[PDB]
DNA sequence: TTCCGCTTGA
């Protein structure tokens, strides 16, 4: 009697409380989710096994009730569970705020069945003020919240477990299809046929080494060459993807035979500068790390791939070191703020922290879940302490804590104000006039960049954050020597494949997957074969050009980068009790008005789509990738087959024509490193 | 066969 049964998500947490709660309350812990839909028939109890929506696991026919059931690994934890309700006079169920959470408050009302009051509350902070303030003014369970959860559960599977059937039997049996998975895929797919149908374009210039005697004479820079008697040279971003002059007949491409010409023209001309401007930049400090910004800054500072950073973060995590690493906030409270703050003075002074406090607050709805991810406690451990407390097979723990601990405290800094030379020089070559151009930059206060510096894309490449390129000063009008003149040919080259980091940042600028779910779309596409890891960069595979192809082609709204986006507009109208749970799920499983024209409700409904489809899609044009035509105009295509892929062309045979010329490819060969040249030898031997 | 999402030890 006068016991209390809490139950929140996380046994970290659940030990804080508990700790900070005391005798009178027993808080335990759901692990997350405790019920699902059945994952597969076997999941299905028996008395709805030979129900004819039991596949789907959702009851479409009537109203989209769904058939939950208790997952097998969390069955344990329901009967410690209900066996601990029998002790107790009153139940908190005090899981997270957001969505998901009020969805597993209410799976466990519906598990547990008490006969005793219970109270609704979400944690924030571990304090007895927060806490108090927390159990002292409860609430009620949101119907609305739950709903929305349940229509997003019910899309996902109505999505996934019909498309995927389709792709059985039209692609190859296993494959799977789902509204983040299947974006992920066509996002690396479309990448990659970009860089199938890139032309790269060649283009030259004027690289100079240039002194400083007759300026100011207080020593060797460098300067390339701009413009030509009125005319810009040509630079890469001139040029577009098919190689062609970007729409623009003021712009002239120099070859090495002119550009040989020039440097050669005029060595004895003495430079004039023409224009210069004075360019300082104020940049504000990083935000804390949330999950993918500690993944990506994990995967391009310390190779980590995401999987991995999120083991070690949760090592990190329930050890106490750092707070739960599965968030999409920026937010922090006063307490890390003002621990921030007193690292950041003790280590760099007081002259390199904000004078503002700087708070980094999103924008999305106030209901934040979580915070940044941070050092734990009011006074952070010094990276050196965990630096002797983690040894062994695994540094990486205080690898990635020294990331989080660094981060974290340069957020709280005063920003970098730097300073740029803008450079013009201009002369004369032959008797053309021409224009050099210049441009270094030297950072004045490093300010936060003292603490952390972002680390540039591995593949996309780019100058780093802290970068400096010091040089002389300069007046309108100085002389300056030609020291050196050399001639510099380049040519464009193709956009960049996804690294884990780079399409870890997509998907969440797309506002696609989630936190909890990020390292495990990657591993998902990987294990289905549609996309493999060559180095560090995202392939995708041949059998994921059929799949996305059929579904861009077929169930085109299903994966266009905003459906999800739409579908989060919709969710919160359940949410805000604005629109019904099942009314928007009727209207999109089996047709009507409602969103945007192109909505699988105005197209006559997901069901209406899987039925036509499944009859007339041909899998034979599914299956054949276009790639190019021969020399003799004879397409060429990758055929996925059951025995692999294989390149396929109609040939004039014997008795004249058509028979088919195969030439099977290993994996090893990237889609876009295929050349019409490697074809044909392909199909030579 | 197949989904997304929440969370840890199977």
């Amino acid at each position: 009697s006068g016991r209390r049964l809490v139950i929140v998500e996380s046994p970290t947490k659940a030990r804080k409380l508990a700790s900070y709660l005391g005798s009178g309350y027993i808080v335990e812990s759901s692990r997350g989710h405790i019920r699902d839909l059945p994952r597969a028939a076997s999941d299905v109890p028996a008395k709805y096994k030979s129900q004819p929506w039991a596949r789907l696991g959702v009851n479409v026919d009537a109203d989209f009730e769904p058939l939950y059931i208790i997952s097998p690994e969390k069955r344990s934890t329901v009967s410690e569970l209900r066996g601990l309700l029998k002790d107790v006079d009153e139940l908190y169920l005090a899981t997270d705020g957001d969505r998901e959470g009020e969805a597993i408050a209410w799976h466990l009302l519906e598990t547990l069945k008490p006969r005793i009051p219970v109270k609704r509350m979400v944690f924030h902070e571990i304090t007895e003020p927060a806490i108090r303030a927390a159990a002292e003014h409860p609430r009620d369970l949101d119907i609305d919240l739950v709903d929305a959860q349940e229509t997003r559960r019910i899309l996902d599977r109505l999505y996934g477990y019909e498309v995927s059937p389709v792709l059985w039997k039209k692609v190859a049996p296993k494959l799977s299809a789902g509204r983040v998975q299947s974006v992920a895929t066509r996002i690396i797919v479309a990448r990659e046929r970009d860089r199938m149908a890139f032309r790269s374009a060649a283009y030259w210039d004027i690289l100079a080494k240039l002194d400083a005697s007759v300026s100011d004479p207080d020593p060797t820079f460098s300067a390339r060459l701009t413009a030509v008697a009125g005319r810009r040279v040509a630079t890469g971003r001139d040029f577009d993807s098919l190689g062609t002059l970007r729409k623009g007949d003021e712009v002239i491409v120099l070859d090495e035979g002119s550009a040989t010409a020039l440097a050669a023209g005029l060595d004895g001309t003495q430079l004039t500068v023409a224009s210069a401007e004075e360019k300082p930049y104020a940049r504000r400090p990083y935000p804390p790390f949330m999950t993918s910004t500690l993944q990506q800054e994990a995967s391009r500072k310390l190779r980590f791939s995401a999987e991995r950073t999120m083991s070690i973060a949760q090592r990190l995590y329930e050890n106490g070191y750092i707070t739960y690493m599965r968030t999409d906030s920026t937010t922090l409270s006063e307490s890390a703020i003002n621990a921030a703050r007193t690292q950041a003075r003790q280590l760099y002074g007081d002259e390199y922290v904000a004078p503002a406090p700087r708070q980094y607050t999103r924008k999305v709805k106030a209901q934040e879940a979580h915070e940044a991810i941070r050092p734990a406690g009011e006074t952070f451990a010094t990276p050196d302490a965990v630096r002797r407390e983690l040894d062994g097979p695994n540094i990486d723990d205080f690898r990635l804590y020294e990331l989080i601990w660094q981060r974290t405290v340069a957020s709280q800094m005063a920003d970098a104000r730097g300073m740029t030379l803008s450079l013009r020089i201009t002369g004369m070559s032959g008797h053309q006039e021409v224009v050099f151009s210049a441009t270094g930059r030297t950072l004045t206060f490093p300010g936060f960049l003292k603490a952390y510096v972002e680390t540039v894309d591995e593949l996309v490449g780019g100058e780093a954050d802290d970068a400096e390129r010091r040089l002389p000063h300069l007046t309108p009008g100085q002389r300056l020597d030609i020291v050196e003149l050399t001639p510099d040919g380049h040519a464009t080259n193709p956009p960049a494949r996804y690294t884990e980091a780079s399409l870890v940042k997509a998907l969440e600028e797309l506002g696609i997957g989630r936190p909890s779910t990020y390292s495990s779309i990657i591993k998902t596409i990987q294990d289905r074969g549609y996309v493999h890891k060559k180095g560090s960069a995202l392939v995708p595979s041949w059998v994921a050009f059929a799949v996305t192809g059929l579904l861009e082609q077929h169930f085109g709204r299903l994966v266009d980068y905003d459906f999800t986006a739409a579908m989060e507009d919709e969710l919160d109208e359940i949410a805000a009790g604005n629109e019904r749970r099942t009314n928007w799920l009727n209207n999109f499983y089996f047709g009507g008005d409602h969103g945007v024209p192109d909505s699988v409700a105005r197209s006559g409904g997901l069901k209406k789509l899987v039925g036509i489809n499944l009859e007339g899609i041909d899998a034979r044009e599914v299956n054949s990738i276009k790639l190019f035509d021969d020399t003799h105009g004879r397409p060429i295509y990758v055929r996925v087959g059951k025995n692999g892929p294989y390149l396929e062309r109609l040939v004039a045979g014997d008795t004249g024509e058509p028979t088919p010329q195969r030439a099977n490819l290993s994996d090893s060969i990237t889609p876009d490193e295929l050349t019409l040249q490697v074809a044909e030898e392909l199909f030579a031997t």
